[PDB]
């Protein structure tokens, strides 16, 4: 029984994920930090000598060890969403919002995965492909525009109540 | 009973968070680190969690790590030096004792003999608590994660 916050860059999964977990007393986990950990480099090198697909597969060691562990509150990159067997995760928040919004700002967190600017082109691209996965993989569709941290928690405490 | 994963204890400076990863990238299994997990959990060094919050409440957030840990399965895990005093360490995994002098110890990584007093105190704990007591003096990175897949069988 875990709680999964899923979406794009720049929604916020990981502040959020990590104040859920201190709130509740509950373990903080994220994807990417843990596979910046395992291999010792930051996201963006590991896409930037291993490339797309063996990154992906990480991923998915990922999400098979979150479909066994309990009692976390987990964040994943923006592409995680793809893997397999993503329900079995818990029970995953969506936070959404609209590219614009989420393309003007970035969580210290972020920063080792891409360039500070980023191709806009590609990301809103990569934005529209992604948006039905998001949907349909949620428990919990969750707006976050104009919404403070404290405003973000109190709407998800009172769905998992 | 033990959760399928592996788990090595030991005192500051026995390079567990260093062979914990080195085994995680050399099996492709998930690389777990109590003390990383807890400064990513409050977004503050372990240092400062135990200026501000004090050892009692340090120790409560190393035993819910334990707790996670025997909720899971496939995880290359280190712990802090402290990690030894949480309950049911058993239950987090084949738990493999880093084992070294003090004095060997020192020369890798504040006061001296209150650190070895702490040392002398662990020791006991360390040695019950193991599976596997690998002596890691002279050693290097390679002849360790082999004499731990011989072990494991891998």
């Amino acid at each position: 029984k875990n709680i999964v916050f899923i979406g794009f860059m720049g929604s916020g999964k990981s502040t959020l994920a990590r104040a859920l977990a201190k709130d509740l007393d509950l373990v903080f986990l994220d994807s990417d930090f843990l596979i910046e950990q395992k291999f010792n480099q930051k996201v963006s090198e590991i896409f930037e000598q291993k490339r797309e697909n063996f990154f992906r597969e990480q991923e998915q060691k990922m999400a098979d060890f979150f479909s066994s562990c309990e009692k976390a509150c987990i964040a994943t990159g923006g592409g995680f969403v793809n893997v397999s067997n993503l329900e079995k995760a818990g029970f995953c928040i969506y936070l959404k919002a609209d590219f614009e919004y989420l393309k003007k700002r970035l969580d210290k967190d972020e920063i080792s995965k891409r360039p500070l600017f980023y191709d806009e082109i590609k990301a809103k691209k990569l934005y529209n492909e992604r948006l039905s996965k998001y949907e349909q993989k949620a428990n919990f569709i969750l707006n976050i525009e104009n919404k403070n941290i404290d405003e973000l928690l109190s709407e998800i405490k009172k769905v998992i109540k």
